[PDB]
């Protein structure tokens, strides 16, 4: 059921917003954190983005457009849009606070420090959010660990709908070849996110030339199993990376696979064996 839009975004009163901390700069302006007083008088933490002074109309449209998309989704594993401020300036987008930031950066700080079941929980949350996205007929097109946010309790949530309706390393071969972007191309990207998570945030295909990423994956080469990677999870990656988009799992099937692994954690003890290089198929 995925479709200016105050159709999908609450106009917040700026008196209910307080800025506590500037994080840094963003594409469109400053990125900040703070508190929002809800109509019930409950106070919550929030992430706040502003549009730079002297913005062009293109900048305003693209800035608020990403909110119009996010606002269509109400799901525990998709970042919550609290609202926008458009009737006063700077224009603001207010979203759910996520203390631990981008998943890729967070995992790189904690290499090998979480349990396999903790990682599988993060991955299940991501799949659950993506399942709802696909139910609504949206294609994310930029699913990567850098666009997943993680909160104080390690709950992961899909963010960054700027490209949603080319990050070459996360993009399915058919999407690179002729821009065929579908939910199955998002499943490919999820497969890369799985590798990213199990790798504690290593970069997919490291710094291979982009032309070599395209060609190697076309020839059937794939990212190798991460160190200590459960066999079940490497198989899941390979299934996400099937050449034929029609043979990839659906997000609903991915959630069910991961729920089974959560239910039977001994499953995860079967590990793949043993040089940043690609493996042919396999």
């Amino acid at each position: 059921t995925f479709v200016t839009v105050h159709e999908f975004a609450k106009e917040l009163d700026a008196t209910n917003i307080s800025i506590d901390k500037v994080v840094g700069a963003g594409e469109f302006g400053e990125v900040c954190s703070g508190r929002l007083k809800l109509p019930s008088k409950k106070e919550i933490s929030v992430a706040i983005k502003t549009l730079k002074v002297g913005y062009t109309e293109k900048q305003r449209r693209d800035f608020l457009g990403e909110a119009s998309i996010m606002g269509q989704f109400d799901h525990p594993n998709i970042i919550r849009l609290e609202g926008v401020v458009t009737k006063s300036k700077p224009v603001m987008i207010v979203t759910e606070y996520m203390e631990n930031g981008s998943l890729d950066s967070f995992l790189r700080k904690h290499d090998a420090q979480f349990t396999v079941i903790q990682l599988v929980g993060m991955l299940r949350g991501i799949a659950s959010g993506m399942k709802y996205l696909s139910d609504m007929g949206a294609v994310h097109r930029d699913l990567a660990a850098r666009n997943i946010l993680i909160n104080s309790n390690l709950v992961c949530k899909v963010s960054d709908f700027g490209l949603s309706r080319i990050p070459i390393r996360w993009t399915s071969p058919e999407a690179i070849a002729y821009r065929k972007f579908t939910s199955a191309s998002d499943v490919w990207s999820y497969g890369i996110v799985l590798w990213e998570v199990m790798s504690y945030g290593e970069r997919p295909y490291w710094e291979m030339s982009n032309q070599d990423v395209i060609k190697a994956v076309d020839e059937g080469y794939r990212l190798p199993p991460p160190m200590d990677c459960p066999a079940a999870l490497y198989q899941l990656m390979l299934d996400c990376w099937q050449k034929d988009r029609n043979n990839r799992p659906k997000f609903e099937q991915i959630v069910s696979i991961l729920d089974k692994l959560i239910r039977n954690p001994g499953s995860l003890k079967i590990i793949t064996s043993a040089p940043s290089n690609l493996l042919l198929d396999q």
